[PDB]
């Protein structure tokens, strides 16, 4: 009971969730954990603190209003390095006289400066990669190549430019975030271990390639235990959400009154923003189906005029935020139109839901390529070359390809083999169970 992990996610939903889920595993194995949330995020969730994973607050420099009050992405990350470094040190020192001093920092790989804080205080330090081995390996190859990538990639020759992370195909876009994903590797060889939210059997080739460069420990998937290994009976869902929902049994009760495989689930995660015009094509494309579609509150104005008032309530429903785990487990879902965020993707693979892949940016085009051409668990929507955006007829056809055809009955078959592979990896003797045990052994 000696060790104590301070877990520091990037302050965004797709990072806090895998970090929190990992702390639940660690707790079940006997490791005390504290999750470090920025003050802005802490005051927006108003989390419940009567649980096994304690909360500390840190600062990113934007306590009052968070990321949106920052002038720019580069200012946000630079200020987060400054205030995050001091406030993480502040937590370490505050715990020094305690019963369990902090002994280890698990920090988002996006934040390599947290390793410097951990090393200053003599702690174990491990970066935690919330994206898959293939993506991280591609970034790693580019980092050692001075931030460039020339195709084809010898060890991954099937990758075309339209499949690389958006930073390589949209020249110059988001330079602060491109620098960030490259600099994940600035010091990661000096950490005690490198953690990845994937499982070895999902990406055998890429895990082994990347491990030659630096030993990594796959410790995923971070989907709650009740849906997979079922060894942690208290781990029943995602219980830190940055978004409010209508306390939705509303959503699951409704899915129950629908025929099996009949509903198209549409969601774009917590971050991705679609333009006026992209929302028009989408709204027209999906209205040919029975659909359950998450349109985040900030995105509603970009819906076509009078759209919310003309959805057939018998066949379709529009939500502000979904209990995505319960939706993807409900058998009313015939397919998942997704932005190919890594959590959504892994969730879809394990619940055996075939995908319509509609990536937008960052690592999402990589996940899309793997969904269609490596795992063969779905089809990618074709976007216009000159205008860049997927038109209504190409989205409707992609959904059809997954819902009905001969292509459809192949992708259902292949997508169901991943659940048991993950259950095996999480059960005793599994790949991921062994790696977690290795980490727990070092920490204490
Ligand atoms: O309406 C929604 C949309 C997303 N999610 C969850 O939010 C996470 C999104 O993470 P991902 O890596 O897919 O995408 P990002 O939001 O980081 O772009 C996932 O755990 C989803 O299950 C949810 O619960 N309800
Ligand atoms: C990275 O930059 C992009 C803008 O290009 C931001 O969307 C993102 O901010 C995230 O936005 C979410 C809400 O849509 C918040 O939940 C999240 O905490 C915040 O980090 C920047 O991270
Ligand atoms: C960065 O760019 C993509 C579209 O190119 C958008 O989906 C994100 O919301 C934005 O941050
Ligand atoms: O790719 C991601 O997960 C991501 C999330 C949040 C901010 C920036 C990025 Br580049």
């Amino acid at each position: 009971k000696r060790g104590h992990v301070l877990a520091v996610p990037y302050p965004a939903q797709g990072h806090i969730t895998p970090f929190r889920q990992f702390c639940k595993r660690l707790h079940f194995k006997g490791l005390k954990t504290t999750l470090a949330l920025t003050t802005f995020v802490f005051n927006s969730i108003n989390p419940d603190l009567s649980g096994p994973i304690s909360i500390a607050t840190i600062s990113d420099g934007y306590d009052h209003g968070g990321f949106e009050t920052a002038d720019s992405i580069d200012d946000y990350l630079k200020d987060f390095k400054t205030s995050g470094s001091k406030t993480i040190a502040d937590i370490i020192q505050k715990h020094q006289t305690s019963d369990n001093p902090i002994t280890c920092i698990v920090y988002d790989a996006f934040l390599p400066w947290a390793l410097d804080v951990a090393r200053e205080f003599g702690l174990v330090a491990t970066p935690f990669f919330t994206q898959p081995c293939a993506v991280n390996y591609v970034y790693y190859l580019s980092y050692i190549n001075n931030g460039s990538l020339q195709l084809p990639i010898e060890e991954l020759p099937f990758l075309e430019l339209q499949d690389l992370p958006s930073f390589f195909s949209v020249s110059g876009s988001y330079p602060a975030y491109f620098e960030m994903v490259l600099q994940q590797f600035i010091n990661f060889e000096k950490a005690d271990f490198v953690l990845v939210n994937s499982f070895q059997e999902l990406e055998l080739h890429e895990n082994e390639l990347w491990s030659k460069a630096c030993p990594v420990l796959t410790i995923g998937p971070t989907i709650p235990s009740i849906y997979l290994d079922q060894r942690i009976k208290s781990d029943t869902g995602y219980d830190l959400n940055l978004f409010e929902s209508k306390d939705d049994s509303f959503c699951i009760n409704w899915l129950d009154t629908r025929p099996q495989g009949s509903v198209v689930y549409v969601a774009f995660g917590s971050m991705a923003q679609l333009t006026n015009v992209q929302m028009e094509e989408l709204a027209s494309a999906v209205s040919n189906f029975s659909f359950l579609w998450v349109v985040r509150s900030s995105e509603e104005e970009k819906l076509p005029s009078g759209f919310l008032e003309t959805v057939n309530k018998e066949k379709s429903l529009v939500l502000k935020w979904s209990p995505q785990l319960q939706v993807l487990s409900n058998k009313a879902i015939g397919c998942f139109l997704t932005h190919c965020g890594w959590n959504s993707t892994m969730e879809a693979l394990t619940f055996g839901v075939p995908m319509v892949a509609m990536p937008q940016w960052t690592d999402q085009p990589m996940n899309a390529k793997y969904i269609q051409d490596v795992w063969k668990a779905g089809v990618r929507v074709k976007t216009e070359k000159e205008s860049g955006i997927a038109k209504r007829e190409e989205i409707e056809f992609s959904i059809k390809e997954v819902m009905e055809g001969e292509r459809s009955k192949e992708m259902k078959k292949n997508v169901k083999k991943w659940r048991d592979l993950a259950v095996k990896s999480l059960n005793e003797g599994g790949s991921t169970d062994t790696n977690i045990d290795t980490f727990v052994s070092r920490v204490q």
